[PDB]
DNA sequence: TTTTTTTTTTTTTTTTTT
């Protein structure tokens, strides 16, 4: 994580920095990753500037083509977040990985906040025991974060409640355009370098009411995208892991269907899903990821959120 | 509770202030929870002038992420109503909670209506004696709502009768148009603060007939969807319980099938299912909680509503 | 009662009027309760004329939250109305109600069509005699109307027997959609205001018959529980009392199973269930009400219709 | 009675009145009777087609709700067919009632073969003494039809035999689905206007066979519901009546216990038990009547038939 | 494959061979495709040395009509790639093809990425195998290029895993600016003639983001356009094969519609559309090819990639 | 077809005939139809020696008014090119006609590059065959030139595949440049008199990419009017037909829009549209013909290139 | 003269038999 402070000392005044740090830019990297007409728009900022900036940046860090061997030891950064299920963690190759999009869809009482919730807690452990040991950014867009939840779960695995429960950062997404509004802040936080998880839930809760019909079907799905580039594009950036909750829907035309449309499916690089079982028993499936095979596994919701049925 | 009225002293427009008003924004929250895109749309609204407003309403209240500890003591200022029956309280966690979405479902004679007619007088109660202390709003939809009823459940806990009925508000939704416009307007009554409960008697009882058919199926869900958000949106800016009741399908394809789609599935935050029983016993299992596992009790409907098999 | 008529002094054009009467919208009150979408239907009405009725139409009623002491005053007006059994009429907390739908089924034989001969005739009975002293409107599917026997029952009680004869309206429903037809258009009939019962005997018998098998199962329905959906309405506008006749059917699956499904049970506000019992007593049993708890009498058919074993 | 010929006035081309007698539609009233739904099911017709016929036939007979006492004056043409026994008339109200089902139901050689052939022969007798002076429609399932044993009752009754057979139409329904044609194309020869009794011998003795086991009960009693209706149906439009003999089944589970369930029990609109007496003598019950109060009476079978015990 | 220092004996300055290739421009014949126009752009380089370097570069390259015989032998350097799948490659007449684009499109877990990341693995593999032996240029929008998913495939096909690694160079692309600036310079790399495929995942990606709304989707094709054109330029110059991925959208005014509008369809010279079939089976459909005619395969996703379904 | 050198011998210098052939003038025609401005621009020469050309070249051949049926004479001439497609001939009225420029655009896989290569061979096919009996010129710009498709569609025509390629002249066109330069060299090509068809596909493709925004669209339309003109002098001159494809747009401002503005739309003479078609069918509509009425054909896309449905 | 975009949303019980 370098600050886009450094751009300081290479020639750039720290008047426009400020006005970077006011457009959301406070990393380097954040710095090439934006485009040269979307810098323009921020005040202040010139077309001359602008060009100014993005030079200099190149001079810090370089991006271009590079061997797979070397791109294999860059992988070897990526945390695997345990979900509390050996045999969820199993199928998915370790648990949530960061620097990609994970996201996990199903019927109501599937366990996808009580994932979201559990994942708070295992985040926290430290690695060689399925977590991060980082802090953990929520975003509600439900209503249904309880912070009594996570001090039981974080008992289950013997950890200070107190202690867990100041390492998450809870915001409450009134609408869509608070929603995407949230996200693009997290630049300032998450610079710090200490969050490892990004939890949405739900992510098409708020886009589902604010755009209604056909007409603004096609401007519910380009501010979808760009709001799914936005995430993709921290997690890799942060290294650190975004997990999305979906909603289903039937589908009288014609596991359940999921809703977002085509925009969400490219997106989410792993995608898991919930189905009610026997009892209190839950089926999980992987529908897509991009390193693991299909496969399904049976969880159950209990004291520690999600764990194996056994266990 | 903040109204409207405070962003007179940041700026706002007397005139602008009553178009809110007008426009069902009635308190500082709902201008944070309003898109901008929804307020330009407001009469005698421009969308230069929606900017002041909104920047006006964020000098005010500051939302942003905050530590699950903060967001831990906020929820200290959650209601939970009492059911009349201790054994449903136990496995709901003490009650009906407010700020969330609670939704009883089950075939005729179940209970439903007898248990919103109880809510309306324990909501009264006192709090440490299971209720909120505040007034009720009930939306009737059924058409079975008994003020005689709520007359003898409140001499069966010792309370003034009429002065019971009084913190009653009854609203009698002839349709599914009207159902929306009467919670549309409910941000009115409730900036009092008074108001502790909403009851919708029931949810889907107009949504069902006003669009009949598969081809009215996807505008009937997304009319729900948005009655259902404003619902839970009213719920956590007042702090207010919303109880839904929610008939019962049977299923030929294939406890009893709700009604409403994943829609009200996913909106719901506690799903209680309630079933005919030996004699006049009934028996409700707890489908779906964001806090509590799945349970069951057995309550009894007597003299004094929901009450306990022994009680 | 408040004819369309007094909305044209508010503004509405004459000519309106006649595509209103023509859509069967002769009250004020029907007006507020048809939803704008269906209004729209209407021939020769506009969205701005359907838009400008409805103001006229609020201008003169209001519709609106209101203290339940109100609604307690208002409820003052419902009418009782005796079924001859003065036991029965105890559990049933004086006879059937107005404003709410009675659905008295059983086996063969059980007075169910006896009860609604005997109704014609109580109905007649000035108030404090256990009758509401209007006219009755009788719809007949089953074909068992028989006019002699009300002529039988009314010299039971003093009543001058062509007299009450010409106070029922009598009306044979040849299928389905004749049956839902006759109740659309009971408005312009009922809005003379004398009608105070309303008689369906039986709901189903023709639904039963028109829609066959498990693909018409789910238009039955739904077309029955709009069928139920507005003589709910017209209960409530004109404060007459809605009395159903059902038939039953065994369950090899697993008292009689009723037929006409969850809808039938949830749009009836009481359901009494007849039986037989030793010679000619039969067990009425209370088992849906909204104001009244379970109970079970015991009632005779004779000469005056449904009566008390002693009486 | 209005052929539908009747339609040719109103603007009907002759190539649909051919497709709607196609149909075994003979009369303005079935036109009525039959649901919109159903006439599109005829070939060659079209919505446009059906919705022209059926206002056209609304113009030449007017169904709507009408007084009571006019009713009165309609049901002054129903006719009471002699059953034979002046004593089982008089509990009956004075035989056989047109426009109404008549089961009767017994074990066997209990008379109601021979009560149906003792109405074969009264049917004839001119009004006034107890018959209806009009042909009979047999339809036999049992196969005991003795057109021998008509001759002979006739003599008792000092008609003339071979006339007397020649008034009588006679038809053996093979199976269920062939019972069910005679009954539909009975429109045709009814429209006639001769005819004054139609008797099915037996009703449920084909539908018993067809459909075995509870795997096909759903589906025999729909079949014999839509099968029963019309049976209804036709006897309202014509003034006939309808003679239905039934079986006995015994219970183990557990006066004989009929069979065909409740479909049969509740579209039957009177039922009469036939019980064995000491020596040839009969008993007969009135189980359900929709004007009359139960009683027994004594008959005995002779060479006239059904008669009574001293007679 | 002749470099531009290779010009400047012919009479051009070592100064100007580095502004030129300054500009990307460093092969003989990337002078004769650039425009002069575009040549006077570059820094340092007038008309008249433009001119200059046109017609020396003609001295060593000579462009012009030639008989098709002879453009045959050309065309025999063309390589065929192979997918994996030998019916995929049955139908595509080999594979990939070298010195053109081969788009393919479809919905999530549909492979595109899997086909990716397997022609990353052939295409190191000797000719007549099916590969080019050569290296691989990767290109990533998505982010979803997995090196392990490279060295799981390469032991299937019994390569050693880190060689095949080493001779595939990724590149990241952050926005469609970045993305068009690698293609730009990717000149330089391909100058040593070792790489054989390019793999751009996905190509519409960014451009989806970057430029969003009727405003900007001229200037989003135009931009699109001119990147494909440098692509099919690159493509043919160095015999590599261009590969693209794409997503698609689903199209509510009216197989799975792609995005990129008439710009890629045109550009691409192969497309083809992967669908999800029953199971682990996809289909895969050629829609357009310029040499072979539309046909379908099934393949499935395994651990050596992509693969027959038997296979 | 003259050469210059017969206006050699009317007193022009040698010189001078060298310096127009290097100005890509060698016949007489072409000394004609150029003005005297562009003459004098050629190098080294003066506006004596052009007026001198130009006086001896009219000496050669006379250019003025002449009866109507000399120029139908004339243009009997001219040659109709069989398009594979019997139904698409007969509605081009005989195929493409030659001293003319022909236009077909359309969706990718609409058969364009497959038509072009069609007559590729059809060419070369003798008269009342549907040929021309004479050499093919194609200029490439998409890049899908197919040699083994030629040989291909030559063998389903049983012709000698080597010698039809040998008759088919290929040049590859870089850029908007290399092909103006192409089009203006083929006057030398040309006037050995072999060649009857010239093919660019596509037109518009260099353009597109060379001359970017409104800012250089009249460069851009000025060039390619100049191309296109240049193109139907040659087609005049040299009796040849000009083929010509084209790609489309979608137009979000509103069969499909094809490019190059009302410039292409002017200059070419005959504009055919094709369509995607159910299956393999292709739909071809004749928009734009100087001689033939609108007309639609359906052609299929097979191994013998362009052919009817059925064949 | 130029240039396409983007999915949504579940419903409804029947019926004795010996
Ligand atoms: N005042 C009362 N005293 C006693 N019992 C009552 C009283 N009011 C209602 N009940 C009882 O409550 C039941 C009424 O059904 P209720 O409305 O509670 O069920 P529900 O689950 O809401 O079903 P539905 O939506 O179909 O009405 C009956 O069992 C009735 O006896
Ligand atoms: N006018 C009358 N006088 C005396 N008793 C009568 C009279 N009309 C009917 N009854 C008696 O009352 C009963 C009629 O029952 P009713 O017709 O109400 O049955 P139901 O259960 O409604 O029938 P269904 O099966 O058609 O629904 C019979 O027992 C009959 O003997
Ligand atoms: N000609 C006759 N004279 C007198 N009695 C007769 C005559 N024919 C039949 N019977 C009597 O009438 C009865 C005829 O049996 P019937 O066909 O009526 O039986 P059921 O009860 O109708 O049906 P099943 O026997 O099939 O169950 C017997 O009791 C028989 O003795
Ligand atoms: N390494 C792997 N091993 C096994 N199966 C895998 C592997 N990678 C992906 N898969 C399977 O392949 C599918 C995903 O393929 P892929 O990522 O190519 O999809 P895609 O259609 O390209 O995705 P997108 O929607 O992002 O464009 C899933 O079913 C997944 O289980
Ligand atoms: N030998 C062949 N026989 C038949 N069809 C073929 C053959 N080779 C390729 N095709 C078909 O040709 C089609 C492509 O047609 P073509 O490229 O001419 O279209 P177009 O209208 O020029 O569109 P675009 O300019 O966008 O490429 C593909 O659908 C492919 O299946
Ligand atoms: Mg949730
Ligand atoms: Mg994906
Ligand atoms: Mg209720
Ligand atoms: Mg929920
Ligand atoms: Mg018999
Ligand atoms: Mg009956
Ligand atoms: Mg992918
Ligand atoms: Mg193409
Ligand atoms: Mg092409």
């Amino acid at each position: 994580i370098l600050s886009v402070d450094e751009l300081q000392n290479y020639g750039i005044n720290a008047s426009d920095l400020q006005k970077l740090k006011s457009g959301g830019i406070y990393t380097v990297n954040t710095v090439l990753s934006t485009t040269r007409r979307h810098l323009c728009k921020i005040k202040g900022l010139s077309e001359v500037k602008v060009e100014k900036i993005k030079e200099a940046a190149g001079k810090i860090i370089q991006v271009g083509f590079i061997p797979a061997t070397v791109q294999l030891d860059i992988r070897q950064r990526v945390y695997s977040l345990s979900t509390g299920s050996k045999q969820l963690d199993s199928i998915l190759g370790g648990g949530i990985m960061t620097m990609s999009i994970t996201e996990v869809f199903g019927e109501f009482r599937c366990g996808k906040t009580q994932m979201s919730h559990t994942l708070c807690v295992t985040t926290q452990l430290p690695r060689e025991m399925g977590g991060g040991e980082g802090k953990v950014a929520y975003i509600d867009t439900e209503g249904t974060f309880r912070p009594e939840r996570i001090k039981q779960i974080a008992e289950g695995y013997e950890l200070d409640p107190e202690s867990c429960l100041a390492n998450v950062s809870y915001a409450r997404a009134l609408n869509s355009e608070h929603q995407m509004e949230l996200v693009e802040q997290l630049g300032e936080e998450l610079s710090s370098g200490d969050y490892r998880l990004i939890v949405v839930d739900s992510i098409m809760a708020n886009f589902r009411v604010d755009y209604c019909g056909r007409g603004e079907l096609s401007e519910r799905q380009q501010k979808l995208n760009q709001h799914l580039f936005k995430l993709n594009r921290l997690a890799e950036e942060f290294n650190v892991a975004v997990f999305l909750t979906n909603q289903v829907q039937s589908d009288p035309g014609a596991g359940r269907k999921p809703i977002g449309g085509h925009v969400l499916a490219h997106a989410s690089a792993t995608r898991i899903l919930l189905r009610k079982g026997r009892g209190d028993e839950r089926v999980a499936k992987l529908q897509d990821s991009p390193d693991m095979p299909e496969k399904e596994c049976v969880y159950v919701i209990g004291e520690k959120g999600i764990t194996d049925s056994s266990d």
